[PDB]
C-alpha cells in the first residue's frame, strides 16, 4: 500500500495553523513538543486546575481550558481516553468550533462508531503513530521518526488529506513513512489485534500455560520462567526479523516443537472464534459493551481487573522479578 | 524454592576441575569464555574437521577431538544439539567417563528420556541458564549474570549439588540467582513452554490473527502492525511488571477488550489441548517424533519451516521492517 515522506508533505500548512492538543498523556506530550520543534504554535487544553496544567506550563506551553483552546484553535487534536471523548466533545469542544476547524484523532473509535458526529463543514481526520509517545519524541529528537497511519472522515474543503499529512510530517512520521488508511480500517484492526492477540489472547495463553503446569505438580516459579519470562526473547526476535527469525535463533527442539504443537493450541475452531470476535467489533456489539461499562460507573472493568490480575502467575511473577531487580 | 547466590557457592570446586565443553555454538562459546575468566581450565571438543574449530582457536581455546577432550577432562559439559547427543555419548564420551568424572548438560532431554544412560559411579548434573548464549556472555562481562537452573540426576560422590552450583557461579548465574530443580521438571517445563506458549502458541496466534484480518479484506500491513509489531511493547510490559503492568499501561478500551475476548480465544477446550500436549511430552511421544525427524534427513522440520516462512505475514513484515528504527 501507499507510503508518504517529507517530500510528499507540505509543512508550511500546519505551520500556518493554531493547534490545540486536548490531553497531555503520553501521546499528547510527544505531539506537542514535536509540533513545537517543527514550527507550530501549540496550546494544551486541560481542566486548568489539574496536575497536568502545571507540568505543561513547566515544559513551556501556554495552557488554556478545553473550551478556550478549542475556541482559540484551527486544528484540535483530541488525545483523551477513548471513553471520556464523547462528553468532552459535546460539552467543551463542539460549542466552540468554527466552520473550517479541523478536529483530529489518535484513534478512530468515537468517529467510526458515531459517538461523535461533527457538523459537515468541520474536517475530521486522524494521525496515529506506531509507537508510544516517548519513542515518537526520542525518534524525533535525533532526526528520525515513527511511522503514522492517517485518515480523513470529513473533507468539506478538499484539503484534509494534505492537512493530516502536514501534521504527521511535523511530528516526524513522514521521516519513516505515513500510511493512508481509513477510520473503519484503523479502528477495527486495532480493537481486533488487542482482543484476539495482543492483550486478550497473549495474556490468557500464558495464564493457562502456567495453570496446566502448576496443576500437573511443577513449581510455579519454574512455570513463570518457561511461559512468561522467556516470552520476551521470542517476541524481540519476531519484532526484529519476524517468525522466520525467531525460529532460526531458537534450538531445533523448540522450533520443531513449536511447529507440531502451536497449531494444536491455535486450531481451526480458534480461528472461527476469532472471526466472531471481529464481527462483534464491526457491528458495534463490543462498543455497546464498552459504553455500557462506562455508563455503569466502570464497575465491570474494575471487577474484571480485580479478579483477572488476581492470578498465581502474578503472585509468583512479582516475587521473582523483585528478586532479580535486587541483582 | 531456594534461590542460591555467590555466598552459597564454593568456586574453588570447578576451579580444581578440567572442563570439556562439547559443542561450540550459542551456549558453548559463552559457557566456555565465562569459565575461563572464573579461572577454570577449559578445552573445547569438536568433531573431526569442524567449522567451529576455527572460531574456538581464534578465541584462544585448545580444541580437540570430542574423544581426546572427554579423556583429558573431569567434567564434560555436553552442548551439542539434543538429537546428536546420544551418539556422541556412545562413541566419544562414554568410553572416557571414569568414577568421579561428571557429565553436565544444558537441558535434561537426553537424561530424562533415557537416550543417555551413564554408569552408576558418574556424576550427572545440569546447568541451564535462563537466556541466550550471547546474553549469558555479555551479562558476565558487565559484572552481572543470567539466572540458572541446576539439577542432579546422579550423585555417587555427594558433591554433585556443590559441583553444579560452582559451575553456575563460574558462568555468572549465582550473581543473578540459581534455582535448584530436577531433570524431569526442567525438561518438561521447557518443552511444554516452547510448544504450548513461547514458540508454538505465540506464532500461531499472531499468524492466525493476521489471516483473520486479511480474509475480511483489511490490508496485510495494517494487520501486521496491529497483530505482531505491537506485540513487543505488550510483552516488554509483562516482562517488567506482570500482566497487570500491561493492563495498567494500555488504554481502558484495550484492557476491557482483552478481558472480554481473550477467554473467547483461549477457552477451556484450549486448556485441554494444552494438557494433551503436556501428556505427549511426559510420556515420550514428542521425543520420538524429534528423533524420527532427524533419522529421515531433517526434511519434516525443513518442510514445516518452509511452510511457515512463505506465509504472507513473512513477506509483509519484511517489507514493513525495512523502514527501521
Ligand atoms: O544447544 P544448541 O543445539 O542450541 O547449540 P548450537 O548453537 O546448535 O551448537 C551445537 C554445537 O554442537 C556441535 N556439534 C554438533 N555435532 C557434533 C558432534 N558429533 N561432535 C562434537 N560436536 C558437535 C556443533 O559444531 P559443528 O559446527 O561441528 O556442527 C555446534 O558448535
Ligand atoms: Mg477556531
Ligand atoms: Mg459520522
Ligand atoms: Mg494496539
Ligand atoms: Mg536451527
Ligand atoms: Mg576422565
Ligand atoms: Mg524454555
Ligand atoms: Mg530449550
Ligand atoms: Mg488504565
Ligand atoms: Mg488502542
Amino acid at each position: 500500500i501507499e507510503l508518504l515522506y517529507d517530500a510528499d508533505a507540505d509543512l508550511s500548512l500546519i505551520q500556518g495553523r493554531k493547534v490545540a492538543i486536548v490531553g497531555y498523556g503520553s501521546q499528547g506530550h510527544a505531539h506537542s513538543q514535536n509540533l513545537r520543534d517543527s514550527g507550530v504554535e501549540v496550546v494544551i487544553g486541560l481542566r486548568e486546575g489539574s496536575k497536568s496544567a502545571e507540568k505543561a506550563k513547566e515544559a513551556g506551553f501556554e495552557v488554556k481550558t478545553t473550551a478556550e483552546a478549542a475556541a482559540w484553535a484551527d486544528v484540535i487534536m483530541l488525545l483523551a481516553p477513548d471513553t471520556s471523548q464523547a462528553e468532552i466533545f459535546t460539552n467543551d469542544i463542539e460549542p466552540n468550533l468554527n466552520a473550517g476547524d479541523a478536529l483530529l484523532f489518535g484513534h478512530g473509535l468515537n468517529i467510526h462508531f458515531d459517538l461523535i458526529k461533527p457538523a459537515d463543514d468541520i474536517i475530521v481526520g486522524m494521525v496515529a503513530p506506531k509507537g508510544p509517545g516517548h519513542l515518537v519524541r526520542r525518534q524525533f529528537v535525533d532526526g528520525k521518526g515513527v511511522p503514522c497511519l492517517i485518515a480523513v472522515d470529513q473533507d468539506p474543503t478538499g484539503t484534509a488529506q494534505a492537512l493530516t499529512l502536514s501534521y504527521a510530517a511535523a511530528i516526524g512520521g513522514a521521516r519513516a513513512g505515513v500510511i493512508p488508511t481509513t477510520f473503519e480500517a484503523e479502528t477495527v484492526t486495532d480493537l481486533f489485534g488487542e482482543q484476539a492477540v495482543l492483550c486478550g489472547g497473549t495474556e490468557e495463553l500464558v495464564k493457562v500455560g502456567f495453570e496446566v503446569l502448576t496443576e500437573a505438580g511443577y513449581e510455579p516459579e519454574m512455570a513463570y520462567f518457561e511461559v512468561l519470562h522467556e516470552l520476551k526473547l521470542i517476541v524481540d526476535l519476531m519484532f526484529e526479523g519476524g517468525i522466520s527469525n525467531m525460529n532460526y535463533s531458537v534450538s531445533d527442539t523448540a522450533e520443531f516443537g513449536g511447529y507440531l504443537s502451536g497449531p494444536r493450541v491455535i486450531d481451526a475452531d480458534t480461528k472461527s472464534r476469532m472471526k466472531d470476535i471481529l464481527t462483534d467489533i464491526q457491528d458495534g456489539t463490543f462498543t455497546k459493551r464498552l459504553i455500557a461499562n462506562v455508563e455503569n460507573g466502570n464497575t465491570e472493568l474494575e471487577g474484571l481487573r480485580a479478579s483477572y490480575n488476581n492470578h498465581p502467575i502474578e503472585e509468583t511473577g512479582a516475587k521473582l522479578r523483585d528478586l532479580m531487580s535486587w541483582v
